[PDB]
């Protein structure tokens, strides 16, 4: 079992299911109000690694509005150490506003909120967790200077750093040079390398860019096309299982959480860990069947 | 807690998810093979009443092909008494072949199989369960002469009979005269009464038909429109909760299971029981959210 620290976002996702998206100036009518669910790349990845039974600690910053209190309960049920979660009155808890149509298209707006107020001092404050970790994992729903500071601590004490550079954005060298394992998707790879992902040769070209700037291990998630990885010594393309074209089930984050849960410190099992990650991820788009969702008394008593 | 005997069908549902339905003579390509899930109105209603913690016994007839063995395990987990389940080499286990498209339309074919070989002697064989029950519930995925025989036993010993007359078909007086509670949908009501369900007056007219032929309690399920009920003394229209236009989550069967779990023998709580049934049913079309379906280690180890 790996010791894993996640540094990242917690969001309250507000879902409004419509039949058809309104158009500018229009007024449509909907059946239900917004339903709130737990979200955030950081929360997703934290719950994934923790459900994979990694020793998990989550450094995240929410507001003092209490809107993610139900998420905190889920963290506790998963045995995620919550000692380092920060609450601030500076901003409301991060939120996503997602309109789903009959087809299943997600249209999403993201409010950074408390997530984007996380500072290096918030991170320094949590250094004990980082120092004793095998891996620290970050995403870009939290500010770059916070991530740099966590990766400086990690790197200085021999702790492996892993960055999921999502959502896509430009990174400074100060950060790039601190990353041991980078895990973009095709779109994120091309924004960082300048090189589009198409044939296996472009994947090699991407990997070579990352290796040249000091990143030791490169994965490019390819969606239905699976996953590519490279080190100085290895280069492999691995097939996926069940995967939706658009991620709408936290499959990407589930892949990362599980990948990291399975990775040996030595990284001698890249392909095995990537396999396990792709397994975990497929379970998220998996149908359970009608009988399976026939409710229990307790659940109905709560309606 | 009610003692409930369900008499009815067990099906293995084979789901093929396509993007678009092929047309006659066409050959389309699909991403996955058939996935098997538990089905059957009887199995659905049995698992519902049992998850509502009614004392449940299920009289059902499967084949000796073992294809529903996974369902039998689910029955056991739900604490359904399986002492009276029959296996026959006369026919393969009942099955449904369901093609889903991108939109979510279900196109279904039903193979009666072992379900439609159930005889009065199969039923007589299980009489102990019936005699000591508060309610016996049947559906029409099993043969009418089997249902008549179970309802004769029930009625003779003061046990309340409830028929969910689905799928729609004509019933003989020999059966009609044995039913204490009938629960059609709008389509089933009109096939039996000859009277279409439209305004509340047509519902009264339907009820009056059923009352006149000796059925003491009438419910007409109205889908999104909720549920209507009538006795000689009562007439009420009750609103539903969350309900899909087409039942695709065993919502109807879940309503019946829960309704019966909640009904007092005296039937003095028709509206309360119908409310509870509509609750249970709504939980079936309820979204759980991405984080909720992020898998556990055990589940991935099984992939």
């Amino acid at each position: 079992t790996n010791k894993v620290v996640i540094l990242g976002s917690t969001n309250v996702d507000q879902f409004l299911t419509v039949e058809r998206y309104a158009q500018p100036g229009e007024t449509l009518h909907v059946e239900e109000a917004q339903k709130a669910f737990g979200g955030g790349k950081g929360a997703n990845q934290a719950i994934a690694t923790a459900r994979m039974q990694a020793d998990t600690t989550f450094i995240t910053k929410i507001g003092t509005d209490g809107v993610a209190d139900f998420i905190l309960e889920d963290f506790k049920v998963a045995h995620i150490d919550t000692s380092y979660i920060i609450k601030t009155a500076e901003a409301k808890t991060g939120q996503a506003f997602i309109t789903v149509n009959a087809e299943g298209q997600n249209t999403i707006y993201v409010y950074g909120g408390a997530n984007m107020t996380m500072t290096p001092e918030d991170v320094i404050n949590a250094k004990d967790a980082i120092i004793n970790a095998d891996f620290v994992v970050a995403q870009l729903e939290v500010p770059i200077p916070a991530i740099i500071s966590a990766f400086e601590i990690a790197k200085a004490h021999g702790v492996t750093t892993v960055l999921n550079p999502a959502p896509a954005k430009a990174l400074p060298n100060e950060l790039l040079s601190l990353i041991d394992i980078i895990v973009p998707n095709e779109t994120e790879a091309e924004l960082l390398s300048g090189i589009k992902v198409t044939n296996e040769q472009s994947m090699k070209d991407n990997a070579n860019y990352f290796l040249s700037i000091g990143i030791k291990t490169v994965l490019i998630t390819l969606g239905k096309q699976g996953t590519y990885f490279a080190t100085k010594n290895q280069s492999q393309h691995i097939e996926a299982y069940k995967v939706n074209a658009i991620d709408t089930t936290a499959a990407g984050d589930t892949f990362i959480g599980a990948f990291v849960s399975r990775l040996n410190k030595s990284q001698d099992n890249l392909a095995d860990a990537i396999d396990f990650g792709n397994k975990a991820s497929s379970l998220t788009v998996q149908k359970h069947g009608a009988q399976a969702s026939i409710p229990l008394l307790e659940e109905v008593n709560q309606v």
